[PDB]
């Protein structure tokens, strides 16, 4: 529920892979007791911490007592409205129960160009899984990277599984706003293998050969992009 990583020794190691500089404005998701928040303010330009728990916001403010370049807002990340004309990045050690909602919220309803998250090892593995609809919807907006492993012992209470530190970098969308609908439809039908609803036996054939897809259990996002494009061509 509310896991905390409080060992300075361990926080420094995790910060080692987090390349954020003095000039970046940061929005942290779930500052908790403020352990990461304190390293962020000393590292970055400004830190807007968003914590839904009113008590924790206090603890966080207390921890940053000696700093002035932050702000702790007691709100729900899911409801929060990120800036629209600003360069900012995001960091967060987030709750597993809402990982999906949080990651969609910050990728699709945020314009942060760089996003650093600590999530469960398996959850992370599926974000890079081109057989899953979530991965496909995200890869059109960001590049995903697993930077390292965060041992469960680093957490408390000690969770059953290990977690991973992932990075998400925004890029020029691979899908035009015009194809919003189509892509969404195509994505769903493809992850469900309802091929018939999106391709004729031949279109499907040619599309795979054209895409270079030899094995349906191992397609790159690039190859999938190709499928969606052949799909568009075959239908107006
Ligand atoms: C795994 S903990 C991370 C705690 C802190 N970052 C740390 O590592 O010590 C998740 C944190 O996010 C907060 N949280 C959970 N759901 C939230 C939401 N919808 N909006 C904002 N914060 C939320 C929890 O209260 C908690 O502080």
């Amino acid at each position: 529920s509310q896991n905390f990583i409080t060992s300075k020794h361990n926080i420094d190691k995790i910060m080692t892979n987090i390349r954020l500089n003095e000039h970046d404005n940061i929005f942290e998701i779930g500052s908790g007791k403020g352990h990461f928040t304190l390293e962020l303010v000393q590292r970055c330009n400004f830190v807007t911490a968003i914590e839904i728990d009113h008590k924790l916001c206090k603890t966080t403010e207390n921890k940053l007592v000696d700093h002035d370049n932050f702000q702790v807002l007691n709100k729900d990340i899911l409801q929060f409205k990120f800036p629209k004309n600003q360069s900012y990045k995001i960091f967060g050690n987030i709750p597993y129960n809402i990982s999906t909602d949080i990651i969609r919220k910050i990728v699709f309803d945020s314009i942060a160009d760089e996003i650093y998250l600590i999530v469960e090892y398996g959850f992370a593995k599926r974000l890079l899984n081109t057989k899953r609809s979530l991965a496909l919807f995200l890869m059109a907006e960001v590049d995903i990277s697993i930077l390292s492993m965060v041992p469960r012992e680093y957490f408390h209470p000690k969770p059953k599984v290990n977690s991973s530190l992932i990075r998400l970098n925004r890029k020029k969308s691979r899908i035009s706003h015009k194809d919003k609908q189509k892509y969404n439809y195509f994505v769903m039908k493809w992850v469900n293998k309802e091929y018939k609803k999106i391709f004729t036996k031949n279109q499907f054939n040619n599309s795979l050969k054209h895409a270079g897809i030899d094995d349906l259990n191992n397609i790159s996002f690039e190859q999938f992009l190709s499928l969606f494009n052949s799909y568009k061509l075959f239908n107006k």
